[PDB]
C-alpha cells in the first residue's frame, strides 16, 4: 500500500564510463588528471561563476571561504540559527564566534532585519543558507551588506541550480560554497566545492593555494608559501559528480512541478504549514519538502516522524537550533546565555521543535505516491 | 637509453571490480555502503592495530590524530625539522605551536637527544616521521615518552607495511597517521588514515565523532556533542585502497631487494651517500630512494635534479627545512629565530640543501635499470 519512491542518489552509465575514464588516466589526484579540473569548469558555468574549487566536502567549503575572507580569531559570523551545524561549525573551527540570527517564519531563511541588529564591529561575514533550495533575501541582504561592509557568502549546500531574481547562484556578487555529500541533489557520496563570483579572482588563488598545503601548483622544492590544509577533491569523485550535474536541471523542473502538487495537499491539512514561496526566486532546487506543525513539542514532532517513517515516508525531524546542541557551546560561543540567544530567535525556537521534512527523492515520484504520501501526512497528523 | 621504470600509481581488475561494487550499492558514504567499513578492518589488521579510521587525507589524519591527543592553544607539537610542510602544518592549525627538532645524519629520522632537550612543560606530542618508509627510533623515543610522559604519534605516510623489532605500525603502543595520496605506497589518488593501537578504544571514539561533523552514527535529531569537522572518506576511495593493500606487501619486497643493490651502487659514487639503515627496523617501506651529496649547496643540488630528470630519471629534490618555509611562521611558530632554530637543527639545514630521491617507482624496476640508473646519477654528480 505504501508508496514507492525513486531511489537515490541516482545513477547509470555515465557514472560507469566515468570511474572507468578517472582510473584509465592512471593518475588519481588532480595534478595528474583531468576530471577535478574539468567538474570545475562544468560546475562553475553551470552557476554562472567565474571561478569553481572543487574540494574534500561542503564543511571544508565553508572554512575554506570564511578563511580566504578573512575569518578569524577575533571575528564574529552571522549565521541562521536554524541550519545544518557545520555552518556555525566552520566559523568556530577558525577561532571566530559564531552569532546566532533568527530566520523567518515561513521560508525558514536568515531573517534580513535580525540581521542587520546582529551587526557589530566585529562581524566578518553574514551567511545566509538557502533553506530547502528557496533562497534567502539576497536583494535585502546585499543593502545590509552594503551598508555595514560586511560581505556575505551563501552557504548554497541545498541550491544547487538554484536562482535568485533571474540569477544564478555565482551571478550574485558574492562567494558561494555547495555540498555534494550522499543525501544532497547531486552527489558523490562526499564532495564540495566553493564558487567565486566575477571580481573574486585573488580569493580564488588563495584559495587554491591554502587547499592544497600553501604549495604552488608546480613548486618542485618544497615553497610553502601559506598556512591551511589539504582539501583536494580525487579524480573518481570528480567523474561522478559530472555524470551528476548532467541530470540536475531536469531534476529540478521535476521536482518544482511536484512541489506545486504536495505544497497544496500538505496546506490544505489541518495544523499543516508546509516552506512557504517567494516570487523573487525563480528556481527553488527542492533540496527537501518541508513542513512546519505549529505548536507541536519536540516529543511530538519526532512522534509524527516515527510514524511516518513507519508507513513508508523518508520522513525526518529539521534541524535543531544550533545553540541547543553541545558542539556550538565546546568553542567560541557568544558571550549570551542560552535564553537570551533564544529570546531573539523566536521562529527559530519554534521550528527546530515544529518541522518536518521528507526526502527531495519524493518529489520525482509520480502525483498518485504524491496523493498517498499527503493522506498518510493527514491520518498521523490528526493522531500527533 | 633512458632505463624505463613502472607506472605508478598500478591498478588492474581489481580495482575496476572495487569502483563498481561502491558504484551498485546504490550508497556512496560510509554511512549507507561497506567499503570503508570493510578497508577500515582490513587496514587495521594489515597493521596489527585495534582501529582504523579512514578519512580524506593524511594531513586531516594528522589533524585529527593531534586534536584527540590533546593539541591545541598552548601547547606544543615536536617535529622533524625534515619532513613534509603537513607534519608541523596539522598542529599549526589546531593553534599549538610547533617545535622543530633535528634528526640524524644517516637515516633522517627525528634524533632522539634532540627530542629530550626540547622537551618542555608544554609538550603535548613528539612526532617521529618514519623517513622514507625506514622507521624511526621507536625504542629510544618510547622510553622518553615514558620517562616525560609525553605520547608519540608515528606520521607513518611513508611507512605503509612497515616493522620495527618484529612490530607492525599498529603493534607499538602509539596512534599512527598515514597519507593515500597518488605518489604513496597505496593510493586512491587522495586518502588517509588513523590507526590505534590495543588500548586506545576511547581516542579512536573521539576521532570518529570529531570526523563525522561531532554527530554520533545512527543520530536522527542532529544531536551534535562536539565540535570539529567533516573528514569522511567516500566509498569509491576506499573500494580503490582495498584492492592497494593487497598488493602492497609484495611490492615493498621487490622494494627491498632493488634498494639492496641501488644502495649499494650509490654508496660506491665518490661523493654521494645513500640513506642510511638500521637493523632493528627490519621492514622498510621504501617511500623513496634517497641519498645526499654532502656539500653541494641548494643550487647544485636543484641542478643535479634537474639534469637527472633531463636523462630519465624520476629525480626530487628532498624536503625543506620546515623553519624555512614561509608557511611556518604564518601561524604558532617558536619565539625562536630562524637561525636559533638552524643553530640547534644542523643535520637538517644540510639534508634541506643535500639531498636527493628517487620516485619509489625506481625500485620495482629490474636490476639493469638500477644499474642504467647508477651510472646516470655517477656521471651526474661528477659535474654537478
Ligand atoms: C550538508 C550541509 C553542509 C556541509 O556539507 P558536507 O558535505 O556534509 O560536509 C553545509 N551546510 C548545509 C546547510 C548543509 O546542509
Ligand atoms: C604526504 C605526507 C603527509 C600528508 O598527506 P596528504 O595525504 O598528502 O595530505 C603527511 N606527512 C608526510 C611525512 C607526508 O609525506
Amino acid at each position: 500500500k505504501a508508496p514507492e519512491f525513486p531511489a537515490w542518489p541516482q545513477y547509470d552509465d555515465a557514472e560507469r564510463n566515468g570511474l572507468v575514464r578517472a582510473l584509465e588516466q592512471g593518475q588519481w589526484w588532480r595534478m595528474g588528471g583531468d576530471e577535478v579540473n574539468s567538474f570545475e569548469r562544468e560546475f562553475a558555468a553551470h552557476h554562472g561563476a567565474a571561478h569553481a574549487l572543487a574540494v574534500t566536502n561542503g564543511t571544508h567549503a565553508l572554512e575554506l571561504a570564511l578563511q580566504v575572507m578573512g575569518v578569524g580569531p577575533g571575528t564574529e559570523v552571522i549565521v541562521p540559527a536554524f541550519t545544518f551545524i557545520s555552518s556555525s561549525q566552520a566559523a568556530q573551527r577558525l577561532g571566530a564566534v559564531t552569532v546566532p540570527v533568527d530566520v523567518d517564519a515561513a521560508t525558514y531563511n536568515l531573517d534580513p532585519e535580525a540581521v542587520a541588529a546582529a551587526v557589530t564591529p566585529r562581524t566578518k561575514v553574514i551567511m545566509p543558507v538557502h533553506m530547502a533550495g528557496l533562497m534567502a533575501d539576497m536583494d535585502a541582504l546585499a543593502k545590509i551588506s552594503a551598508d555595514t561592509g560586511v560581505p556575505l557568502l551563501q552557504d548554497a549546500a541545498h541550491a544547487h541550480g538554484a536562482r535568485w531574481q533571474g540569477k544564478r547562484v555565482g551571478e550574485l556578487d558574492s562567494i558561494a560554497t555547495f555540498s555534494f555529500q550522499n543525501g544532497k541533489l547531486m552527489t558523490a557520496g562526499e564532495g564540495g566545492a566553493v564558487v567565486f563570483p566575477d571580481g573574486e579572482t585573488e580569493k580564488y588563488e588563495t584559495a587554491f593555494l591554502r587547499h592544497s598545503c600553501g604549495r604552488p601548483r608546480d613548486d618542485r622544492r618544497y615553497f610553502h608559501k601559506i598556512a591551511g590544509s589539504n582539501m583536494r577533491l580525487n579524480e573518481f569523485s570528480a567523474s561522478v559528480l559530472r555524470a551528476q550535474l548532467a541530470r540536475l536541471d531536469e531534476q529540478i523542473a521535476v521536482r518544482d512541478e511536484r512541489w506545486t502538487l504536495l505544497s497544496r495537499l500538505l496546506g490544505a491539512i489541518d495544523g499543516v504549514v508546509p516552506q512557504g514561496g517567494d516570487v523573487r526566486a525563480d528556481r527553488n532546487s527542492h533540496y527537501m519538502a518541508m513542513f512546519r506543525i505549529p505548536g507541536l513539542t519536540e516529543e511530538r514532532r519526532n512522534a509524527l516522524v516515527d510514524r511516518l517513517v513507519e508507513a513508508g515516508l523518508p520522513a525526518f525531524a529539521a534541524f535543531r537550533a544550533i545553540y541547543r546542541t553541545d558542539a556550538f557551546w565546546e568553542l567560541g560561543a557568544p558571550d549570551e546565555s542560552v535564553d537570551a540567544i533564544a529570546r531573539r530567535c523566536p521562529n527559530t525556537d519554534a521550528i527546530s521543535s515544529d518541522c518536518v521534512w521528507l526526502h527531495h527523492r519524493v518529489l520525482l515520484a509520480g502525483e498518485p505516491e504524491l496523493h498517498a504520501t499527503a493522506e498518510i501526512i493527514a491520518d498521523a497528523v490528526a493522531r500527533a
